[PDB]
This record gives structure tokens, sequence and C-alpha cells, in this order.
């Protein structure tokens, strides 16, 4: 009766992934025993002085565990004179869900368009880490200060450069899997303009009446992935008098 047992090493938390067991392991000392609780009961290593232990957990022993509290397990130590008990390490089942709730739709948008993206990523656990590709190549908002991730997971384009015209997909992942949204196409198209009417042709009669020609062009700018063709005339052509 001199001593109480010291755990070197505890029994850590851990997350089933898919149908894979979880290894718990625990050291201490001095020690004449040392044993797993998991939920209150003993369990030995068969389907489930410094001295150390192991069990496995599976999915099964977490699915099972009646309640909705977090399935647990604890090294108890023995010494000459007493008892010694680890941390209670937390044993939860890891999962990513299939389906996102929203996935992002395509877009056309003018030049200096401010563009909304939504994304609602599959549920995890753990809670999932979502992510956005521009063209397979991963966006970042540090560097790249036309976009901001919301903290809804959503993706804004501040104002719309010609670059921004590419393939848009929302990834979600954990230790269990990742997931990549339906990729979503954004165009930005930019509208024709007029050039200046050209000036006049000379006047075909020098003194008298005649007739003369002017015309512009739609390249100010051209249109531009499908932007609109200008409105309106692009060729004059009338009657002139000079006196003389
Ligand atoms: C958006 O989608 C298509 C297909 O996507 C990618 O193509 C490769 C570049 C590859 O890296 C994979 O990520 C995808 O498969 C793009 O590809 C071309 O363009 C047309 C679109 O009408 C497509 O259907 C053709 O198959 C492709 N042709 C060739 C020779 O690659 C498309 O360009 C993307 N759009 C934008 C705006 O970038
Ligand atoms: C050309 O025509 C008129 C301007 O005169 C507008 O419809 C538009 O600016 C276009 O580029
Ligand atoms: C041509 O026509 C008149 C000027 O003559 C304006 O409306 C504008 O300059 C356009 O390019
Ligand atoms: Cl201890
Ligand atoms: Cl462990
Ligand atoms: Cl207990
Ligand atoms: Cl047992
Ligand atoms: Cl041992
Ligand atoms: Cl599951
Ligand atoms: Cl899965
Ligand atoms: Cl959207
Ligand atoms: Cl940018
Ligand atoms: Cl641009
Ligand atoms: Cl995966
Ligand atoms: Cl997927
Ligand atoms: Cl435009």
């Amino acid at each position: 009766a001199e001593q109480l047992p010291y755990f070197l090493l505890e029994p850590q938390d851990a997350y089933i992934v898919k149908n894979k067991p979880v290894e718990l392991h625990c050291r201490a000392f001095p020690a004449t025993q040392i044993y797993f609780k998991c939920n209150g009961e003993w369990v030995s290593q068969n389907d489930h002085r410094v001295r150390e232990v192991q069990i496995e957990v599976s999915r099964q022993q977490v699915e099972e565990l009646f309640g909705l509290e977090d399935y647990w397990c604890q090294c108890v130590a023995w010494s000459s004179s007493g008892t010694t008990k680890s941390r209670r390490a937390y044993i939860r089942i890891a999962y990513l869900r299939k389906n996102f709730d929203q996935e992002p739709l395509a877009k056309e948008v003018p030049l200096d368009h401010e563009v909304l993206l939504q994304c609602r990523p599959p549920e995890g656990v753990p809670v999932a880490e979502v992510e956005w590709l521009k063209n397979e190549d991963v966006i970042d908002p540090a560097q790249d200060t036309n976009f901001l991730l919301t903290i809804d997971h959503n993706l804004i384009i501040r104002q719309a450069r010609l670059s921004d015209t590419a393939n848009y997909t929302c990834v979600a992942k954990n230790i269990v899997a990742k997931r990549r949204s339906t990729t979503a196409t954004v165009i930005v198209y930019v509208n024709g303009g007029w050039s200046s009417w050209a000036e006049w042709s000379p006047c075909s009669n020098r003194c008298g009446r005649g007739w003369q020609k002017r015309t512009r062009t739609c390249t100010n700018p051209a249109p531009l992935n499908g932007g609109a063709f200008c409105e309106g005339q692009a060729f004059q052509k009338t009657a002139c008098t000079t006196v003389c």
C-alpha cells in the first residue's frame, strides 16, 4: 500500500470510418492488472511492473449501444493499494452523406456583374470542410481577391472579369470521403458597341446636288462569349448640296 497506477498512455477518441474497427491502447505503471470498461461493462481482448492492454471496438458495438449518448471506453489499472481510471475515450460513427442538399446552377452574366454560386454540402461527421474548384484549380479568397466564400459555403465573384468564364464545382471532404457537386458553367459575355461613324464620303457633286455615304462597325467592343450584336444603323446614305 505505497502508490497508485499512473497512465503513461491513455485511450484516445476515434471514429468508425466505414466498417473498419478502432484499436484503443493504454499503458500504466505500477500495475498488477489493467483492463477496459466500455459503457460500464468490463471487456477482454478476445472478440473485443509496467503493463499495457488493447481492445478493438467495431461498427456493430457502436450501433447496438442503447441511448443517444456517445459510446465510451476507459482503462482501469490496479496496484497493491488501489485503482486509477484513464480518461474516457469517445468512439463515434463517421459518415459523409452522398447527396448535396443544394448544387450550383450555370449562368450567363455581363462583364462587371456580381455572381453568387449556391452550395449546400452533404452532412458529415466529422463536419465537412467545403472548397471550390475553378477549372480543377482550388480557389483561395486570400490570393484570388475577386472571390468570397460565404459562411454558408456559397461562392461570390465580386465583379466578373472575362477570365472568370469557367467551370465551377463545390467540393465537400472529411476523413470518410470527398464529394463533388454538379459542375456549373459560368459564362461572362460582353455586348457589342458601335464605333464612331467614319467621316462622310465627299459629296459626289462639288457644286450642286449629290450623295454621300458613311459607316460604323460593331467593334467598340466586338461582342464576346455570345454577347448582343449592336442595335441600329451600320450604314447611311443621303443627298448633299454644295453651292458655287
Ligand atoms: C466545361 O466543360 C467541358 C468538359 O470539361 C473538362 O474538359 C477537360 C479540360 C478536362 O480537364 C475535364 O476537367 C473536363 O472533361 C470543357 O471542355 C471542352 O469544351 C466543350 C464545351 O462545349 C466540351 O463539351 C468539349 O468536350 C471539350 N473539348 C476539348 C477538346 O477539350 C469546356 O471547355 C468547359 N467550359 C469552360 C467555360 O471552361
Ligand atoms: C450603337 O448605337 C446606339 C448609340 O448611338 C446604341 O444603341 C448603342 O450605344 C450601340 O453601341
Ligand atoms: C455617329 O453619329 C453621330 C455623330 O454624327 C453621333 O450620334 C455619334 O458620333 C455616332 O458614332
Ligand atoms: Cl494516471
Ligand atoms: Cl487509443
Ligand atoms: Cl462506470
Ligand atoms: Cl468480453
Ligand atoms: Cl503488459
Ligand atoms: Cl453510417
Ligand atoms: Cl461513404
Ligand atoms: Cl446558384
Ligand atoms: Cl481573383
Ligand atoms: Cl476583363
Ligand atoms: Cl471519395
Ligand atoms: Cl461525389
Ligand atoms: Cl456587356
